[PDB]
C-alpha cells in the first residue's frame, strides 16, 4: 500500500509527494492503521527502518493548525540526544507544514528555546533534562499534549534520563496517545509501557 | 480503517459485508498491509482477537479461482486440533467463496479426506499428523503452496507435532509466504521462524 492509501490529509500527502516518499517501510505500514486511529503502539525498530515517519505522520494528521499566540504544545517527542532532536524536528516539520515544531536540548543557553516556547508551539521535540527544566520553570506546559512519543527509550535509560522521562510523561494528560520506540526493551521500558500506555500493540521489525 | 480501505478484491469485500464485518481488529489492522503485500509475519495473539481473518484474508486475496481437476493446494494452514481445523476451514470458506477449502484431521478413517484431496483443493486446513500421513502416501502434494500458515505453533509443540510441522514446511517451496501465529514463542517456535520465514515482522497484541 502507498501513503495515499492511508487516511492522511491533503497537506500531508502533498508534502510526502514533494519529497518523493510513496511507499511505507514495514514499521510504517504496520503502525499506521493503528496509530492513525489513535491507538498506543510500541515500535521495536532500529534507526534506518523509517521509525520517525511512523510517529511523525500520526502527529501531523491528528493536529490541526493553530495561530493561537503563546499556545501550548499538543505533541511531545522525547529523544536521548540533541542530534536526534534536530533530525526528528526537521522531519516532522517537513511532513507537517501546517504545524510549528520547536526543538529543545541542553549543551546551550536557556534563552532562545525559552522564547520560542513562549511564542507558541504545536509540537516540541526535546531531550529530557532540558525539557524537565523548562517544565519546572513553567516555560513548557504539557497539559495539552495529545500525542507523546518516546524515541529510543533504551538509550534514554542508558543516558540516565529515567526520572526525567517519567516526570515529563506524568505531566501529560492520560487521555493522550502514547507511542514508544526502542530497539530493546529493558525492564524499565517495560514498566514504563505498563504504566503510561493503554493496551499497546507491539510491532517488531528487528 | 475499514476492510474496504485495504486492497481486497470485490468478491472478498462482498463476502465480508454479507456477514456484517467492517472494521479490522488490531491484529488484522496491523497485519494486513504487510500480509497483503506478501510479506512474512509472526502474530502473537490469543483466540478471540481475530487472528483467523488476519491470515484467511491474505490467502483469499492472493489465490485466484481454479477449476483444474486434481489440482494441488496453493495454501496450507496447520492447526493443533480437529476443532480448530474445522473452525478455520469454515471461516476461510466464508471469506473466500472463490476457493475450495478441504479440512484434514485424525481420529477418523482415511477415505473421505483422501477423495476430497484427489478431487482437487485450493486450500488445505490440517492437523499435522494426518497431513504428514497423506503427504508420505503421495495423496497430499505441497509443491504448489504459495502461503503456509502455522496456527497456534505453541500448541502444536505441546502436542508433540514438531517433527510433523517441520516435515510439512520442508515440503513447501521456499518462495512461499509464511505466517506464524502463537500466543507464546518457545525456543522451538523461534527456531522454526528463523529457519522457515523471511525477515518476518512480529505483531503482538497480547
Amino acid at each position: 500500500m502507498e501513503f495515499k492509501d492511508f487516511p492522511l490529509k491533503p497537506e500531508i500527502l502533498e508534502a510526502l509527494h514533494g519529497r518523493g516518499l510513496t511507499t511505507p517501510t514495514p514499521i510504517q505500514a504496520a503502525a499506521l492503521p493503528l496509530a492513525l486511529e489513535g491507538k498506543d503502539l510500541i515500535g521495536q525498530a532500529r534507526t534506518g527502518t523509517g521509525k520517525t515517519l511512523a510517529f511523525a505522520l500520526p502527529i501531523a494528521e491528528r493536529l490541526a493548525p493553530s495561530q493561537e499566540r503563546g499556545r501550548k504544545p499538543r505533541a511531545l517527542v522525547l529523544t536521548p540526544t540533541r542530534e536526534l532532536a534536530l533530525q526528528v524536528a526537521s522531519e516532522l516539520t517537513a511532513v507537517a507544514p501546517h504545524l510549528k515544531v520547536v526543538a529543545v536540548y541542553g549543551g546551550t543557553g536557556y534563552g532562545k528555546q525559552k522564547e520560542a516556547l513562549l511564542r507558541g508551539a504545536d509540537a516540541v521535540v526535546a531531550t529530557p533534562g532540558r525539557a524537565l527544566d523548562y517544565l519546572r520553570q513553567g516555560v513548557l506546559d504539557l497539559s495539552r499534549v495529545e500525542v507523546a512519543v518516546l524515541d529510543e527509550a533504551d538509550e534514554m535509560l542508558s543516558m540516565g534520563f529515567e526520572e526525567e522521562v517519567e516526570a515529563l510523561l506524568s505531566a501529560t494528560p492520560p487521555s493522550r496517545q502514547t507511542l514508544l520506540f526502542s530497539a530493546t526493551l529493558p525492564s524499565w521500558a517495560k514498566r514504563l509501557a505498563e504504566r503510561y500506555m493503554k493496551n499497546p500493540v507491539l510491532i517488531n521489525v528487528i
